[PDB]
């Protein structure tokens, strides 16, 4: 059931590697992950990892005003985050086109991928014994994770792809 | 031979895997690679990396550049970012090039390495480099590193990407300054 969340991160991760498998070199390998060189990226990562990644966060989320995995990466710039992560928490939370919860969550998700701290975010949401005892019940994914294992296995292939996709994407 | 230039780059590696080595989490780890926080990191790239592969750049290079100014000038391995330079890569070199006020080629080479390793771009960077025939011709000896590199199985180019593989896994935050 939660190794269910786990197969659309899986399958999204898989379309991705797979766009990327177009290109002979490096070189081209940076074109394809340009969103405004090839837009359909963008799409895919919008499309597919960012609701896959979103229903994971989501999951379990205590719902109380109302909580959101936007307020989980909130709560995650830490004593329990990197100076980096909370740099890209800023720009994101100042993207004054962004109107939604949602629509921040997804532009965060970009970011990591630009700056391949994919696998390190999430890392970082398991460190944190208060966000997670806080912000989520006991039958949640992350506090069930193992699954943070297998998790992090299934983002490590998108932390050596070279990303540059438009944070304002969407 | 270009073993040796090799050898200096997996030590390098050796010594800077080591140092992220003392963490236990992905986390810690990232930790180790903020200069702010871990000044050794910074020490340790500048004095063990940098050097390698600056030695890797220059070797074959042609030692002039012409130039409107004074007919020609000393090529360097800055000289070959500046003639090479994705977006990314674009906006780095940017970065490094106004905050160069009198700092020396080799600084400013320093300062790209420390920002290619923040953005775990060095193997696309290489990889720009032998793609570029042009530039090639234009600036290095046909025995130079990067020249040769494009042949051979594996090739030269194969054994560096694969001596900085190990890297790949870390996560680097460097003052490009901290020099």
């Amino acid at each position: 059931q939660k190794k269910g969340l786990l197969i659309a991160v899986s399958v999204s991760v898989d379309k991705i590697i797979s766009h990327f498998g177009a290109a002979r070199n490096l070189v081209q390998k940076a074109q394809l992950g340009d969103s405004r060189l090839s837009p359909d990226v963008g799409h895919l990562v919008l499309t597919t990892l960012c609701p896959a990644l979103h229903a994971l966060v989501a999951d379990g989320l205590k719902p109380f005003r109302r909580s959101s995995p936007w307020s989980v990466v909130e709560a995650s710039v830490k004593g329990s985050s990197t100076r980096s992560l909370g740099t890209l928490y800023s720009q994101v939370s100042r993207l004054a086109p962004l109107s939604s919860s949602r629509s921040r969550f997804h532009a965060f998700i970009l970011g990591l991928l630009n700056t391949k701290q994919l696998e390190l975010w999430f890392s970082s949401l398991q460190e944190d014994a208060g966000l997670l005892s806080l912000m989520y019940m006991p039958t949640g994914f992350f506090s069930l994770a193992s699954l943070s294992t297998e998790l992090l296995l299934l983002l490590q292939p998108l932390s050596v792809l070279t990303f540059h996709l438009d944070l304002l994407f969407e």
